[PDB]
C-alpha cells in the first residue's frame, strides 16, 4: 500500500511505532533490510553527509534530492525533517508537493524561523514562530495535499527554547487543531521529565512523536507507559558511519596497506547486492543483443 | 597552492603516492583530516551511497554535485573517477571545465564505453573503446584545460577485459601521448601479475597508478620497487560505512534501545566539529546584532 | 484529465491531432492558454534556452528538471523530445521512471546513438543505431512504466540518415512490434515525398507522427488524407522568442531609453498573472495571519 | 577582461552605464551581441521562464543554475538580483561563494523579508529588514568573497515599502558603510521625484543604481545630470518574448499551418548559430577519429 498510508496507520498506532535515520539512498536500503517499518530523514544526517552544517545552507532542493534517492532506495515510509518549512507557508506547501511526487511520506516541521539552528546546541538563540502563523503554515500544508494519507508532523520546540510546559501545549493543541497528524513533542534534557510533563498534560489528545537522543538512557517501555506513539532514533547511523570512517581511514593511512580492514568491512560483492546490481544483470540479459 | 597543482606534483612524484576514497563532503573532510594528501573520487562509492548503480544511472551533474559538495569539505585534491568521460570527447571536455570550476584536482576517464560496468564484475561485457578515438578524446580533454595544473588520468581497462600486455602497452603509450598525466593500469587478480608484467615493459614511459583491491595481500614496498606513482584505496570507506551503518541498525532494531551503541558511535558535537558548526557561531557573532 | 491518458487518446486518434513546442515553464503555460491539447518538449529548445547544443551537453537531469517545471505548470499532456534516451536500454528505463514522477505524458526516443547530432543539419554524420538493440530499449521503456498510459513514441531517423524506405519500414515495424505507442517518422525534405511512400507501404499498422519543420508548406489536410495521426510544431516558440529578444536588446541598446519598447511587450501585470500571482494573493489572505 | 573587474569598472565610472535583463542562457547571449557591457539577472525574469512566481519558490540553488547557463553562454558580467539573499547572511555568503565560482560577476541584494514579494505590486505589504541586520548580510558578503572585485549592490527598498526619503537614506548611509559597491535607489513612482531627491541627498556618497521600469519616459540624459552610475532595463526581453510566444502560438493554434510563422521568426540556422554549432564542428575535426 502507499507508503503515505504506511506512516499515517504508524502515527496513528497506540502501539509504538519506531522510525530509524538514513541520510543517503544507500543508508535507506540498509534500514529497510533490517525490517525498520519507517525512515527518519534527519535534516542533521542529511546536511552532515554533504559536509555543511544544520542550519538550511544546502538548499531544500538539494535535500529533496537526496530524500528522492532515499525513496527510490526504499519501499517503507520516509518522514523528512523539513526544519522549519524553508521559508512561510507557501514555501512550505510547494515542499509538501514535491514531496508527494517523490514518493517521501511525510514532512516534520518545527516551530522556529528560517534558517533554524539545531535543537541540541545549548546557549545558542532558538527563537519561535508566532503560533498563529505556524499552525497556519501547518494547515496550508494539510490542506495543500493531493494524497490524504500524505503526514504533516508539527514539532514543538518550546522547551528545546527554554519555555515552559504551559507554551509546549498552547503550541501543541494549536497545531493539532491545525490538522497535524501527530506532534512531536522535543527535549533536550538527559532524562524525560519535560516529555512526561507534557504527557501527563496532553491528555492523549493525538498522537505524540519523541526524539530520545539526549534522554536515552530511559527505557523504552517507559515511552510506552506514557502512551507515546513512536519513537525517532534521530542520527546513529550517520554518527556510526562517521566511526568507521575515521578508524578506516587512519588504519590505511598508518599501515598504507589494506590488510587490517579488509576484513573488518563488507565486501564489494556486498556493495553490488545493495546496489541491485543482479537486477540489471537480469534486464540487460533481456534487453541487450546476445550477439 | 591550488588543488590542481597539488596533485599534478603527486603523480609526477617518484615516491610513491597514496590516495584515499571519498565518497561524500563529511567523508572528505574526514580523509583530510586524516593526513591523506589526494582523495579519490571513487565512481562506485558515489553511486552505491546514492543507492544506484555504478553504471553512469545518476547524471554526470548528479555525480558533479556530489564531488562539488567533497571539494568545498576539502583542502587536499580530489581526483575523480569520471567513467569513461560520461559520452564523446565534447562531454568529456564539458566535464572538465565544469569540474575545474568546483576546485575538483582531476579526472580519471577509463577506456570503455558509455555507460560503463564496474571493472570487479567477472564475465561481464568489457568492450573497449577504439584506441585511437579515446586518445583523441584524452586530448580533447588536455586540449580544453584553462587551468594547466588540472590532470587527466588515462584508465587501461584492456586486462580487465581479458586482453593481454600488449594491448594494455599499445593503449597506455596511446593514451600517454595524447597528453595524459598518467596511466592507471588497471587489473582484478589477486596477485599484482598484471601490473608487474605492464611495469616491466613500460620501462618507466610515464607515471603508473594503481588500485589494488583484488590484490590487496601484496605488500606496498613490492608497488615502491616496481616504480609505481601512486596507489589508490578505492572503496574502504564506503565498505566501512556499510559494516557499521547495518550493526549499529540491527542493534537498535533488536534493542528498541540506544543504549548498546550510544558508546559505539562518534559523539554529536564530532558531528558539530566535522560541520565547522563553530565557524558559524564566530559568524554569527560577527554579523547578527548582538540585540 | 489525466495527462498520460490525455496523450495516449491523441496518439490513438483517427483525427490529426497537434502539440506545439514549448521550452521553459512560462512557454508550456502559454501554449496551453492558446488551446493547444499537448506540448512537444523540444530537445532542441530545451538546449537552446540553456544556452548549449542539441548534442546532449546539458544532462539528462537538467532537461528533466526544465520538464518539470514545464510540468506544474501545465494541464495537458507533454511530450519529451528524449533524443536517444540518454545512453542504453538501461538509462532509458531510469528516464521513464524520473518522467512518470515529474508528470510528463510520455517520451519521443530517436534511433541514434548518444550523444546525438540534430537531424537538420547538412552534411552531419547520422549514424543509426543497430535495429534490435534499438527495438529492445523500446521494448524496456515499455516494460517499465508504472503508468499503463505513459506513452513511448519511437522515432525513425533512416531518412534522416540518407537511407531508404526498406530501411525506414524495417526500423518502424521492429519498433511498433517492440511496443512503441507511435512511430514518429522523420523527413528534411521540402516536401512530403519520404512520409507519403512510408505511409503507403505502412498499411495503418499503428499510429503515425510527424514533424513537418522542413516540408511546412505542405497544406495539412493532405496529412490528414494519408492517415496521419499527430503534427509536432517543433521549434516555432522557441524560433519566435529569439526574434523578440533580439529586436528588444537592439532597440533599447540604441534609444538607451524603453520608450520604443515599452508599447510593444507585455505589461508586468501579464507577467505576473502568467505566474498564477493570484493564487497566491488568495492563499495569503487565508494562510498570512 | 575579467568579469567581476568589468562589472566593478561600471559601478565605479562616472559616466551612466546600462545592463539588460537576461533570464536564460539562449537571452544572455542575444544581449551579449546586441553590445551590452552587462546583464541583470532579474529575479522576475528567471522566475517567470521556470513558470513559478517572483517569491522565492524555486530555491536558490536553482536560480544559480539558471545563472551558470547564462554565465557560460557570456563574456561580460552578470548582476544577479538575489531577492533578500535567500535567508540570513549565512545564507548570503554561501551564495557570493557559490556566484564567484559560477562566473557571475555580483549580486544585488534588497533589504526585504525572506520570502520577498516583487516591489511592483500595488497594495502588498513590503516588510523591510531592519537596518543593521541588513547592513551585517551586506558586510558579511564583502568579508566572505574571494574575488576582492566581485560586487555586492545594496537595494533600499524604503520608497517601495511606503516610507520617505529620511528612511531611504537612512538604510542607503548604512549599507553603504557596510561596504556595499553601489546602492541601488528603488522607486514604483511614474515620475523620478524619490530618485531626485534621494541624489540630492546623498552627496554622491558612492555609485548609485536604478531601474527605471515605472518612470521610463523620464529622459535618460536627466539621469546623467543627477550623477546616476547605471541604469538596468529589468524586464524587457522577458516580457518581449511573451508577447511574442503568444502571438506565435496563436497564429499556428488557428492556421494549423507553419506558413504564417515561418517568415516572422529566426531560421534553425540561426539557433545553431547562437548555440555556438560552428565552434563543435571545428572540435568534431579535431577530436572524432
Ligand atoms: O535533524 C535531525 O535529526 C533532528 O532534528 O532530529
Ligand atoms: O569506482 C571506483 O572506485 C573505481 O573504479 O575504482
Ligand atoms: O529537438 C526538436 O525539436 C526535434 O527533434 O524535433
Ligand atoms: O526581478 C527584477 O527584475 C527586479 O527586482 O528588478
Ligand atoms: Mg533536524
Ligand atoms: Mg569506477
Ligand atoms: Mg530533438
Ligand atoms: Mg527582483
Amino acid at each position: 500500500v502507499k507508503k503515505t498510508t504506511q506512516l499515517k496507520q504508524m502515527l496513528n498506532s497506540k502501539d509504538l511505532e519506531f522510525i530509524m535515520e538514513a541520510h543517503n539512498g544507500l543508508s535507506a536500503r540498509i534500514v529497510q533490510e533490517a525490517g525498520f517499518k519507517g525512515i527518519w530523514g534527519s535534516g542533521l544526517s542529511v546536511s552532515a553527509q554533504l559536509g555543511v552544517r544544520d542550519s538550511n545552507e544546502a538548499s531544500w532542493t538539494q535535500v529533496v534530492e537526496v530524500l528522492e534517492f532515499m525513496s527510490d532506495a526504499s519501499d517503507v515510509p520516509i518522514l523528512l525533517d523539513a526544519d522549519t518549512g524553508y521559508g512561510n507557508f507557501n514555501n512550505a506547501r510547494r515542499l509538501v508537493r514535491k514531496l508527494e511526487d517523490r514518493g517521501v511520506a511525510g514532512a516534520c516541521l518545527e516551530d522556529k524561523l528560517f534558517p533554524k539552528t539545531n535543537s541540541l546546541h545549548d546557549g545558542r538563540a532558538q527563537p519561535l514562530a508566532d503560533i498563529e502563523e505556524f499552525a497556519l503554515k501547518i494547515k496550508a500544508c494539510k490542506d495543500s495535499q493531493t494524497d490524504p494519507d500524505f503526514c504533516i508532523v508539527a514539532r514543538v520546540e518550546a522547551f528545546i527554547a527554554g519555555w515552559g510546559l504551559d507554551e509546549a501545549l498552547k503550541r501543541a493543541e494549536a497545531y493539532r487543531n491545525a490538522g497535524a497528524d501527530a506532534i512531536l513533542m522535543h527535549s533536550k534534557k538527559a532524562d524525560p521529565s519535560d516529555i512526561e510533563a507534557f504527557m501527563k498534560a496532553w491528555n492523549n489528545q493525538g498522537p505524540v512523536v519523541i526524539v530520545p537522543t539526549k534522554y536515552y538512557k530511559t527505557p523504552t517501555d517507559h515511552f510506552r507507559d506514557m502512551g507515546v506513539s513512536m519513537v525517532i532514533w534521530a542520527n546513529h547511523n550517520l554518527r556510526a558511519s562517521v566511526s568507521a570512517i575515521q578508524q578506516t581511514t587512519k588504519q590505511i593511512y598508518d599501515d598504507q596497506s589494506l590488510v587490517n580492514v579488509e576484513d573488518k568491512i563488507v565486501s564489494v560483492k556486498e556493495i553490488f547486492r545493495l546496489q541491485r546490481d543482479d537486477e540489471l544483470v537480469q534486464a540487460e540479459d533481456k534487453y541487450l543483443p546476445k550477439n
